[PDB]
DNA sequence: TCAGGTAAGCAGTCCGCG
DNA sequence: GCGGACTGCTTAC
């Protein structure tokens, strides 16, 4: 086996760090790490060592950490650069893992935990944890069990042993349906008391210490709560425990309005699943509740219970226990799914950095192109102050507002990352600038030529050609993954709409799902004995197939995610090579690749049609082009095909064989024109979208920049056996909409495109009239909440309020005194809605927090006043009207001459 | 909402617009 | 009532 490190700390003069050795297993040590800087030196003076601008330097070998960081201050007092990795134990790391780490996760211990805290006076604050620890349940990937620490006897009541058998019943039988699959895993111990819990806790801890540990909230919550409770109970350096090196601090997490507490535990890779959720799963949601996420990703049932969880181990034991141990298998079932914590460790493993420093793409690629420069004895510059300056982004083409009947879309592949590679744009590869000409003279050609010697980018900037940057070697590794993972991905959605093919004429059998690698493309075999299975085989087929989609998702989007965040990085004064001039240099030249190849396909496409002047090219968003493909169609003509795949096929063919080709004469020539290093604008065809043939679906429409929806038959390949909606930026997909309203609203986009005007107001006049019916969370408005106190003048809105804090502070009036009741929190997100006029509320609408249902203290009184009206007309009739006006579409007949009783 | 980036949409407040 | 200046929030990329 070849060596990995678990955790590294630097503590005073001494690395602390945590591995799997050779034979496999865990151990610690204590380095007394010497670290090396560098300073710039004397051509005079022999060495090995250059900076990134190949100027010499003399590495300096300092007695310890401490020396070395006095050393850096010293510098910055006198007036010099101190170059290189001025964080040690990245240093560390890369000198004791000098080799691409293999890891073997077998191997490093992941645990996930859920506290319980039975509170009678409100949220238990971790800061100062003034109530008992009751439950704690800790799932051990190594062990593979779910050990559970349950308090008997609490100040706030006495209960009885949990049940394994009623825990395992149905629902139906008065059980908690704890998940067949982990009742064998669980290992169960009661308590006496609470000083019995925690000791047996931290000593449970210190033989089965985790190495990454995550749960839901246990970064905000769990880990804080734990600490300060023992601290409270046993002391400071009991609690310290929670440490393998017995080293905590309490760091202060600011934000804008804006600070609140967490404990870092020295030696521990905390990785809170909720902050991993949102950062990799690409979804913005109406709540963060672990039920609300455990509805969304595995379609499981929220967990029941009569009255508030602050009487729930009282009243239900038995239930609160099995709760607490379903808790921590969710956050395990949602991982198995989205594979967030398999990534984490790729992407840290691969930048040689402490796996929690994921979170952050700076300290991710300061890490890789560290560790890449010194391979070849190179010396990273020191990082500099910079003042934060806005700098110009994309691209966006003002669309004609209209419907669109026939579009083709075609999109640049990992644009941003594209440009850094073709034009070469590197901190060390800048060559020098040229005089620029206004960027539409770039854009129609006809500005002089920028250099006959370097790689150009149209803000100014040019860069060398004879050898590639540090920025695009690396940038370009990770790409090469990204594409990897995004190949599986497609493959396995391919293969998925194979299965649902079959699945329409399923075999009446009883059978077994085939063993297949879903990342690759199903064979002839695998092709033919699929449609020979039944039902039940081939929707378990489906399921992983969707599964494994899932996992090639995962890997990719966030690999995309990396290399973008590269670009970004160059436009953050953090990043140690922070340059404007680069940022702009990648935006730019995306610009002007955008209307450059707008003007080139316009120009082809005029030129094949034997048309002039005449605008295909309808919307462009930094990197994408919207194809109006209707004149394409009639010049063969509607009825001259079988059918909608018939003229699918046909523009798939155009696309393959015509388009694609003239994109890429055009892409070759912007390159001669900017001198670039290599030509990497591959603009492949993503949609082919159109109403199905015969019907008067009106196919797709635009409102707006970053509004519009189509009709999908094929995306990048993936033929769909039923056409997808591909809806952007319009109020179906926006959190902020009421559920109902969303699904609504995209009912009423569905019939537009694919059944037309008379289909769409048959369903409008429906919603209207039974709309009155809907559950409140399903028509409640959802918003972030910030700023609520500077908005509050005790307790009414003060001037410029917003609607949704006008609405908090309605809640707060109305539930002044309880201690009981729910409180919004700040930054999180609240229900919204309007109040009719006279309500014994005292204003116009009301928010609660996101997720729940509104304390029964005034459900019936909200009930009976919510305004239908005023919700109707802002959440769904103003934005159908967008739609249909922008498409030229009415969603309420209109009066005509035919209007006697006879239609 | 600690944690790469910019562009740009819509809701709402305030208040002008004879 | 619509829209402009402005804040807040959320999306596309
Ligand atoms: N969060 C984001 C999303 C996008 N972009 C920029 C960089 C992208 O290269 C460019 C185009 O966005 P795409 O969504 O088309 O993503 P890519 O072109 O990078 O990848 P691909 O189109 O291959 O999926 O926009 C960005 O800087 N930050
Ligand atoms: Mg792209
Ligand atoms: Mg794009």
């Amino acid at each position: 086996m070849k060596e990995f490190y678990l955790t590294v700390e630097q503590i005073g003069d001494s690395i602390f760090e945590r591995y799997i050795d050779s034979n496999g297993r865990e151990r610690t040590r204590e380095v007394e790490y010497k670290p090396s800087l560098f300073a710039h030196c004397p051509e005079s003076q022999a060495t090995k060592y250059f900076d990134i601008y190949g100027k010499p330097c003399t590495r300096k070998l300092f007695a310890n950490m401490r020396d070395a960081s006095q050393w850096i201050k010293r510098m910055e007092d006198i007036g010099l650069e101190a170059l290189g990795m001025d964080d040690f134990k990245l240093a560390y790391l890369s000198d004791t893992y000098n080799y691409e780490i293999k890891y073997d996760h077998t191997k490093i211990r992941v645990a996930n935990f859920d506290i319980e805290v039975t509170s009678p006076d409100g949220f238990p604050e971790p800061s100062q944890a003034k109530h008992p620890i009751d439950a704690i349940t800790h799932y051990d990937s190594i062990d593979d069990r779910f050990y559970v620490f349950d308090l008997l006897n609490s100040p706030y009541g006495n209960v009885e042993e949990w049940s394994i058998e009623i825990a395992a019943k149905l629902q139906e039988q008065g059980g908690d349906e704890v998940p067949s699959e982990i009742i064998d895993k669980i290992i169960y111990m009661p308590f006496d008391n609470e000083k019995e819990l925690l000791m047996e806790y931290l000593n449970f801890w210190q033989q089965k210490t985790p190495v990454i540990l995550t749960g839901w909230n246990v970064e905000s919550f769990a880990i804080p709560y734990v600490y300060n409770r023992i601290k409270n109970i046993f002391g400071e350096s009991t609690a310290k425990r929670l440490s393998p090196h017995r080293k905590t601090r309490v760091k202060v997490i600011e934000n804008m309005y804006g600070s609140r507490e967490i404990i870092t535990l020295f030696g521990i890779s905390v990785l809170d699943y909720i902050d991993l959720y949102k950062k990799f799963s690409f979804t913005n949601q109406p709540s963060y509740s672990l039920d609300y996420i455990s509805e969304f990703e595995l379609n499981v049932g929220k967990l029941k219970y009569d009255g508030p969880i602050s009487k729930l181990r009282e009243s239900n034991h038995q239930r609160y226990i099995s709760y607490n141990i379903i808790a921590v298998y969710r956050v395990l079932q949602i991982d198995a799914k989205r594979q967030f914590i398999n990534l984490s460790l790729d992407m840290g493993y691969y930048a040689k950095i402490q796996i929690q420093s994921v979170f952050s793409p700076i300290k991710t690629w300061d890490a890789i192109i560290f560790n890449s420069l010194k391979e070849q004895n190179k010396v990273i510059p020191q990082g500099r102050s910079h003042p934060v300056q806005p700098y110009p982004g994309a691209f966006v083409k003002e669309p004609i507002p209209n419907r669109y009947k026939y579009v083709m879309s075609f999109d640049l592949t990992s644009l941003y990352p594209s440009i850094i590679r073709q034009v070469n744009i590197s901190p060390e590869t800048i060559a020098g600038t040229f005089k620029v000409a206004p960027l539409h003279d770039y854009i129609n050609a006809v500005a002089e030529r920028p250099s006959d010697v370097y790689s150009c980018s149209p803000n100014g900037m040019m860069y060398y050609k004879d050898r590639d940057g540090v920025v695009p070697t690396e940038i370009t590794k990770v790409f090469n993954q990204r594409k990897e993972h995004k190949g599986y991905m497609l493959a396995a959605q391919r293969n998925g709409e194979i299965i649902k093919e079959a699945l329409h004429n399923p075999n009446l059998s009883v059978d077994e799902p085939l063993d297949v690698d879903y990342r690759f493309d199903f064979s002839d075999e695998i092709k033919e004995k699929i449609k020979k299975l039944s039902a039940k085989s081939l929707n378990e087929m489906l399921f992983r197939a969707q599964r494994t989609e899932v996992a090639g998702m995962t890997a990719q989007i966030n690999r995309k995610a990396l290399i973008n965040g590269l670009a970004g990085a160059l436009g953050n004064v953090w990043f140690r090579y922070y340059d404007l001039r680069n940022a702009t240099a990648i935006t730019t030249f995306g610009q002007m690749a955008l209307q450059w190849i707008e003007r080139k396909v316009n120009e082809y496409l005029n030129e094949v049609c034997g048309t002039e002047g005449e605008a295909f090219v309808l919307y462009g968003d930094t990197d994408s082009i919207y194809v109006s493909a209707d004149k394409i169609i009639d010049k063969v003509g509607e009825s001259k095909f079988r059918d909608t795949n018939h003229w699918v096929d046909f523009l798939d063919k155009f696309a393959r064989e015509r388009m694609e080709p003239a994109i890429d004469r055009g892409f070759r020539e912007m390159c001669e024109y900017m001198n670039n290093k290599q030509h990497l604008m591959f603009m492949d065809r993503e949609a082919i979208a159109g109403p199905p043939l015969g019907s008067k679906g009106i196919g797709g429409f635009w409102t707006g920049k970053k509004r519009y929806a189509l009709n999908v038959w094929d995306m990048e390949g993936t033929r769909y056996a039923e056409p997808k909606l591909k809806i952007m930026g319009l109020e179906t997909q926006k959190s902020s909409t009421p559920k109902a309203v969303q699904k609504a609203l995209k009912e009423c986009i569905r019939r537009m495109l694919q059944e037309g005007e008379e289909s769409l107001q048959e369903y409008f006049k429906e919603f209207e009239k039974e709309f009155r019916q809907l559950n409140y969370i399903s028509i409640a408005s959802v918003s972030s909440a910030n700023n609520i106190a500077k908005y509050d003048v005790g307790g009414f809105p003060g001037p410029k309020c917003p609607f949704h804090i006008r609405g908090i502070l309605t809640y707060n009036r109305a539930i002044k005194g309880n201690i009981d009741a729910p409180q919004v929190v700040e930054g999180e997100k609240v229900y919204v809605l309007p109040l009719r006029e006279g309500n014994p509320f005292g204003d116009k609408c009301i928010a609660w927090p996101s997720g729940t249902e509104i304390t029964d203290l005034i459900k019936d009184d909200v009930l009976h006043w919510m305004d239908y009206t005023v919700l109707l007309e802002k959440t769904f009739i103003k934005p159908l009207e967008g739609f249909t006006s922008a498409a030229k579409l009415d969603y309420e007949k209109k009066a005509s001459l035919f209007d006697m009783f006879a239609f």
